[PDB]
């Protein structure tokens, strides 16, 4: 659905557009446009967030709509792979 | 509810006030109005008493109305990483 999986996503889907705003910000890079180390560090944490927000999405959507065959750990594994890079 | 709410919030509400008096007192300083090293050690403490009390005012309240969508976890996880901020 759109207005019940809206409800049920609570603020996990917005993670992803409060990131977009924040990679935005990362862009005009907020006090100074400069870049170089804690820049990364900090554009690595907002990933790592937005991963973790993807991680409950994605919870979620198997528990309201159908179990299927996911099987989490895949998914969590995936998500440390991507960590990881 | 107000009545009831009240009443199943016990002292954990009464902890923010019981901290406003005290950050109050500790703007009076109490025996002497000096800063420094204990001081902010003090406050440090109880602001992590202010959302040790928070938690169970959280968890008490998606426990008397709704479970919903928390994730206890997630709460503990924030309250963690503002305690180490
Ligand atoms: C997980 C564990 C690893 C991650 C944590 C440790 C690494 C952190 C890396 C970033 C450090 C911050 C650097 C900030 C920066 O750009 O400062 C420059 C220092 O440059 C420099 O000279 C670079 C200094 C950083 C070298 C780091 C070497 C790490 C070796 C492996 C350690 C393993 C444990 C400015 O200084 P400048 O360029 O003007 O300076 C020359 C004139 N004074
Ligand atoms: C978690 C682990 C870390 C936290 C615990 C350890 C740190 C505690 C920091 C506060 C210590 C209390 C300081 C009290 C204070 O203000 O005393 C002054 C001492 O100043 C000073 O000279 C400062 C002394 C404190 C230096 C602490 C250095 C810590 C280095 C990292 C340790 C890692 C383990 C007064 O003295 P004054 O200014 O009049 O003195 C000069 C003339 N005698």
């Amino acid at each position: 659905e759109l207005f019940t999986n809206n409800a049920l996503n609570l603020v996990i889907i917005f993670g992803s557009c409060a990131a977009l705003i924040l990679m935005s910000f990362w862009f005009r890079r907020g006090n100074r446009k400069r870049k170089g180390f804690l820049f990364h560090a900090v554009q690595f944490l907002i990933y790592t967030i937005i991963i973790s927000a993807v991680g409950s999405i994605i919870n979620y959507v198997i528990e309201n709509y159908k179990l299927k065959f996911i099987t989490p750990g895949v998914i969590d594994f995936i998500c440390t792979s991507l960590i990881a890079v």
